[PDB]
């Protein structure tokens, strides 16, 4: 298999064992308005998305392991359907999934529409920019800081969140009709060199 000989290296120090690592999206652990295809790794909304009360989210199958060190997934957005109101992030397992990313409590997310990114609030910050169909957003985890920092399309956007909780599982969340994106959890070659980072960070560390 490619792919655990791709997580492997990127994850050496992981028993996926004792702590195994997110592959898909959990077909049970998401809202109903949410739909799964590809193998779990395609996410489609299909309730009404009428307004916020119609947001809906899925988390991976596993939390990310903290011998990772450093995690790293991406998304890429096939359409923005509607509107975009689209969410990429964290969640711990609690978190209700009739909401997107970031808005409760251990939740953490970066939005298409606004560009905001949303620290266990339902009010957004200023982060990054936009993003929408075409769009390849990755979420870069510090384990050992408990920081985190997203890319688009290949380039890095500086930390959203600090002072992370343990245990947070890769999560997406829709809005509107239409919206679907796809998820690479290492299956494939990553936009975004994150190898190539890890040896960055361990460079730069202070």
């Amino acid at each position: 298999q490619e792919l655990s000989r791709r997580l492997q290296r990127l994850y050496p120090a992981v028993n996926q064992h004792e702590t195994p690592l997110p592959r898909s999206w959990s077909p049970k652990d998401k809202y109903n308005y949410i739909g799964l295809s590809q193998g779990n790794l395609r996410v489609h909304y299909k309730g009404h998305g009428k307004n916020h009360k119609d947001a809906a989210s899925v988390r991976a199958t596993h939390p990310i392991p903290a011998a990772c060190g450093i995690y790293y997934f991406e998304v890429k957005i096939v359409s923005k359907g509607r509107d975009g109101y689209m969410g990429i992030g964290l969640s711990a397992q609690g978190v209700n999934m009739n909401r997107l990313p970031g808005w409760d409590k251990h939740s953490y997310g970066y939005h298409g529409d606004d560009g905001h990114s949303f620290c266990s609030s339902g009010t957004g910050q200023p982060y990054g920019p936009t993003f929408t169909t075409g769009d390849v957003i990755g979420c870069c985890v510090n384990l050992i800081n408990g920081t985190c920092f997203y890319t688009k399309n290949g380039h890095s956007l500086g930390i959203a969140f600090t002072d992370l909780p343990a245990n947070l599982y890769p999560t997406v969340g829709l809005q509107t009709p239409g919206e679907i994106v796809d998820a690479n959890f290492g299956q494939q070659p990553f936009l975004f060199d994150i190898e190539d980072y890890m040896r960055e960070w361990r460079a730069k560390v202070q």
